[PDB]
């Protein structure tokens, strides 16, 4: 939206006649000065244009390569046709070990975080009750059966080793 129809016609021309983004005006001029537009502004709106035009153009280009590069990624990480997006195989097997080798350290993670959480869980449920060294778990098991933190632990006598470290 520039605000002239003549200073879009200089910006057109600019497309058409294939100024470069990466140059000098002086060195461009020449694939423009004989288009009867070039007429339609003096040198100060020449240059307005002609920087906007090159400013633009290259971060449009700079842009248009990046999110290509980013969106092959992630359609290849998503198939997981999105294969031979990817040239060579050197390429897309640094990435095929990218995915692997970061959904296993997902587990370093995944089986410890939920790891501590059973165990922490078991504790915040028999921390709903009152516990001493007198407390029993034939007792308390009873009580606190019924709750998906108990659930959760998988070994009936792992449940029993744990309400003993509570009790310690």
């Amino acid at each position: 939206p520039l605000g002239s129809a003549r200073m879009k016609q200089f910006k057109d021309m600019l497309l058409e006649r294939g100024v470069s983004a990466f140059s000098t005006w002086e060195k461009e001029l020449h694939k423009i000065v004989f288009d009867p537009r070039y007429l339609l502004l003096n040198p100060k709106e020449r240059k307005q244009v002609f920087d906007q035009y090159v400013k633009t153009r290259a971060e449009e280009e700079r842009r248009e390569k990046k999110n290509k590069i980013m969106q092959a990624k992630e359609d290849f990480k998503k198939m997981m046709s999105r294969f031979k997006a990817i040239e060579k195989m050197k390429d897309r097997e640094a990435l095929f070990n990218e995915f692997v080798a970061a959904a296993r350290k997902k587990e370093k993670e995944d089986s410890k975080t939920r790891g501590e959480k059973i165990k922490s869980d078991f504790f915040e449920l028999l921390s709903n009750h009152h516990l001493d060294s007198q407390s029993r778990w034939s007792k308390v098991k009873d009580k606190v059966e019924s709750d998906p933190r108990y659930k959760a632990v998988d070994s009936s006598s792992m449940r029993e080793d744990l309400f003993k470290q509570y009790i310690e």
